[PDB]
């Protein structure tokens, strides 16, 4: 069966604790990124349509190192996200980069498609669409 996907308990953005355990019952797409990735910035907009769509089975999560790896600072990482237009996406800060290594991150972004009791369910490096990923969570349970 699907592997574990290690646990962890970061502080979001906006000063909640996210426990990835306490999601048992929903199934969750994490997201790990970086403000000084193309790529990643690239992917947010559609994030943004996904996190708007109302019938989903699924959290979104995504997660950064701050002041790691060139990763703005706690200090500057929300103003920072305000004004590039982004909104409604949590972010979690992995201060000690302890996720990332977790869930062996050499790349980004990466997406774990998890499923409603913690297994993971897709890997992916790059880029994945809404109708990707939708798709992907049909099929778990």
């Amino acid at each position: 069966v699907g592997k574990d996907a290690p646990d962890f308990t970061l502080q979001s953005m906006d000063g909640k604790e996210v426990k990835l355990s306490d999601f048992k019952g929903k199934k969750v797409y994490l997201k790990f990124w970086a403000s000084w990735c193309g790529p990643c910035k690239k992917s947010m907009p559609e994030l943004m349509e996904l996190a708007a769509k109302p019938d989903r089975d699924f959290e979104i999560l995504t997660v950064i190192a701050p002041g790691i790896q060139g990763e703005k600072t706690v200090e500057q990482f929300p103003q920072w996200f305000q004004e590039q237009g982004y909104k409604d996406i949590p972010v979690l800060y992995d201060t000690k980069a302890t996720t990332f290594q977790a869930y062996q991150i050499r790349s980004i972004p990466t997406e774990y498609l998890i499923d409603s009791q913690g297994k993971i369910g897709k890997i992916q490096f790059g880029a994945i669409s809404n109708a990707d990923a939708e798709a992907a969570f049909k099929e778990m349970n």
